[PDB]
């Protein structure tokens, strides 16, 4: 399949090169396959979701998304404009209030809640939770992300936006999960991704358009927004057969783009996500 006219990040993750506005993708398109978004909820109603996405969880009175960030994630991951996996199944969790913010003892609750959560979901081709938050290191967050990724999740995390080491901050810090730094349309790092040797993988994450509240639609940049190009493309590979969800972080990192981004500090991999799709 051919989608004219697609957001930029769209277009690299199906291109050897930067620079072009078509994204390329096998039809099947991520159907059977769940992806959970663990943040300030999703605007479930949006017409871009096509009755794919509900909430499932919420720990406020409302599970109503009154910030916009995880719509604008769900939107990356799934909606028919602006996603990576076109017919997948989207779950929300809203472990953020609606100003963003979330205690951590909240946000262990919500990575516990999707390892059961799955059995009572319809999922054959495979499950995945994307996580664009963060804070300082934790041992109790980082524990509750690798319990998620032993349960038979594809986990992946932002990197952060403060640009330091990764390792001082948490769940981006936890060996076992997929860590996800940010790159802009001419291949550079972003100015403010985070870096170092606990990074799996690069995505697009400078002024990315999605789906935002009262079914409008916005362009805002962060690792939040590199993280969800990466769930999205696990629960497509995971659809065709070429992975798995203990195996997808590895499967990603050996078919990436190697070597073509700049800024990239000494020690940190020099890899960008692609899927590899041969029209």
């Amino acid at each position: 399949a051919a989608q004219t006219n697609a957001p930029w990040g769209l277009a690299r993750i199906s291109s050897t090169s930067p620079g072009t506005s078509t994204y390329y993708y096998d039809e099947s398109a991520g159907q059977g396959s769940c992806v959970y978004v663990i943040d300030t909820g999703i605007e479930a109603s949006h017409p871009e979701f096509e009755g794919r996405a509900q909430m499932v969880k919420t720990y406020y009175y409302s599970s109503r998304d009154g910030n916009g960030h995880g719509t604008h994630c769900a939107g990356t991951v799934g909606s028919r404009t602006y996603g990576v996996a076109k017919k997948t199944q989207l779950f929300g969790v809203k472990v953020l209030d609606d100003n963003g913010s979330g205690q951590y003892s909240t946000i262990i609750a919500g990575m516990d809640f999707v390892a059961s959560d799955k059995n009572n979901r319809n999922c054959p081709k495979g499950v995945v939770a994307s996580l664009s938050l963060g804070g300082g290191y934790s041992s109790s967050v980082n524990s509750a992300a690798a319990r998620l990724q032993s349960s038979g999740v594809m986990v992946a995390v932002a990197a952060g936006n403060n640009n330091a080491d990764a390792r001082n901050y948490s769940p981006a810090s936890e060996p076992s999960v997929c860590t996800v730094g940010a790159s802009d349309r001419y291949d550079r790092r972003s100015s403010f991704s985070n870096y170092g040797s606990v990074l799996d993988i690069f995505g697009p994450g400078t002024d990315i358009l999605s789906t935002w509240i009262g079914g409008s639609t916005r362009s805002i940049s962060g690792t939040s927004m590199a993280t969800p190009h990466v769930a999205g493309l696990a629960a497509y590979l995971m659809t065709l057969g070429k992975t798995t969800a203990a195996s997808a972080c590895r499967y990603i990192a050996d078919t990436a783009n190697k070597g073509d981004l700049s800024n990239i500090p000494f020690g940190t991999v020099n890899l960008l996500a692609y899927n590899n799709y041969q029209a």
